[PDB]
């Protein structure tokens, strides 16, 4: 009995290890990590894997190597296919916490160069190459070579100064990260990095960069639609 990883994910969400893996589309799955707060709940955080040809990318790590690790076990085993590149989408843990795993995968890494510049300070590592974005948020193509589907966008300063945010073209998935939290939600999380008289404009500023992506993928927040974006907007208005 060797059914397709597709055909596993029929069944729902998947464990594997200390990890949940959805699928969103035939060849887009969240990966899910949880950091453990001692007497409280384990905060969990999203990011991306797409299946593009014969190799695999990433968007954003787990929050410790071990966890990013085990992502990368999860990518063997079920999609059996090379990583080629990850980005990652801001200088906070639960985004670039695996990077010594990714780099030592073989695996090429890109930030945003303001990302790049506070990670180390921070006990984290570096992203291997710097993205720099136009004026108008897109990324100056010659800083994004070869990433096939993913288009990365800077929508400004919001939770906070770094982040940034991904379509996948050829899906109706774009990637909010951080700055984006579901419909539903009575919290934008922890603010204490956060840009807190811009962060309107930049969630705005990325539901206009993505018009026709119908499922919002958040790392704090399982997928929604739209009403996402205008919802954490509104919660981010005159803060
Ligand atoms: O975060
Ligand atoms: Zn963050
Ligand atoms: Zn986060």
């Amino acid at each position: 009995i060797r059914p397709t990883i597709g055909q596993q994910m029929e069944t729902g969400d998947q464990r594997f290890g200390d990890l949940v893996f959805r699928q969103l589309a035939p060849n887009v799955w969240q990966h899910t990590s949880y950091l453990d707060m001692p007497g409280f709940g384990a905060v969990a955080s999203n990011g991306l894997i797409v299946r593009d040809g014969g190799r695999v990318l990433v968007v954003d790590t787990a929050w410790t190597d071990d966890q990013t690790a085990q992502i990368l076990n999860w990518i063997k085993q079920e999609i059996n296919l090379p990583v080629a590149l990850a980005v990652v989408t801001h200088a906070h843990q639960d985004k670039m916490g695996g990077m010594d795993a990714l780099h030592a995968a073989g695996i090429a890494t890109y930030a945003n160069a303001l990302s790049n510049q506070l990670a180390p300070q921070e006990g984290m590592v570096a992203a291997q190459h710097s993205l720099t974005f136009a004026a108008n948020g897109w990324v100056e193509p010659a800083t994004a070579p070869n990433f096939g589907p993913l288009k990365v966008f800077y929508p400004g300063p919001g939770h906070t100064s770094d982040n940034i945010t991904v379509g996948i073209d050829g899906t109706d998935i774009a990637f909010g990260g951080c700055l984006i939290k579901d419909s539903k939600a009575k919290s934008l999380g922890n603010l204490g990095d956060a840009d807190t008289e811009h962060y309107a404009a930049s969630a705005r500023a990325f539901g206009a960069a993505f018009p026709k992506a119908s499922m919002i993928v958040m790392s704090h927040s399982a997928p929604d639609s739209r009403a996402a974006i205008t919802h954490t907007a509104r919660m981010a208005d005159k803060l």
